[PDB]
């Protein structure tokens, strides 16, 4: 699993996820399930934040915490919209709305309800992708064009295909917890 990591994403990736994961007190080369999902998970939000006009989205996920508030406080400011109680992944400038992306080893509907709760801001959007080509987004509003949809849709289960050609595929599935 961790030469899969190494191989299939790229090196600012993971780096990021290292990084993220050692701040937690995680060793990725021993919590490797974390690793592969958390750099799948960055790695998604980049190709979303790809997905429509250029300067359509902030990037906050990925930054250090310093800056993403930063960007986050800056944001509300001059929007007016309301002040996240948790860091989110995007800034929707033409939605004018944060966006919390997910990527679930599970289902769907269950990480939606586990991120709302989290949530509680009524504004912020979610937005859950899986690996078996399943979405689910707040009012089934899926902010980007289809396209762009079947683009992170395809290198999810992309992923999937080269873990399960390693053998990786049935531990990272069941690896993920309410
Ligand atoms: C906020 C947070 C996320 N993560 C992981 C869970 C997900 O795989 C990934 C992204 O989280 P997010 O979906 O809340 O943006 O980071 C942690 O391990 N610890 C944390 O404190
Ligand atoms: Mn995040
Ligand atoms: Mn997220």
């Amino acid at each position: 699993m961790e030469d899969f990591v190494r191989q299939c994403f790229n090196p600012m990736i993971v780096e990021l996820a290292e990084k993220a994961m050692k701040e937690y007190g995680e060793d990725p080369k021993i919590e490797t399930n974390k690793f592969a999902a958390i750099c799948t998970h960055l790695e998604v939000c980049f190709m979303y934040s790809d997905g429509g006009s250029k300067h359509r989205f902030e990037i906050i996920e990925g930054r250090d915490r310093i800056m993403a508030w930063t960007v986050v406080n800056s944001i509300c400011n001059t929007t007016g919209v309301e002040k996240p109680k948790f860091l989110p992944d995007l800034y929707d400038y033409k939605e004018n709305r944060f966006i919390e992306i997910g990527v679930t080893r599970r289902e769907v509907h269950i990480y939606y309800l586990e991120k709302a709760n989290k949530i509680k801001s009524e504004k912020t959007h979610i937005h859950i992708f899986s690996f078996t080509g399943e979405e689910m987004a707040t009012k089934a509003d899926y902010t980007l064009d289809e396209e762009s949809r079947a683009r992170i849709k395809t290198r999810l289960f992309t992923i999937r295909q080269e873990m399960a050609s390693r053998s990786l595929w049935d531990s990272f599935r069941q690896s993920e917890r309410a």
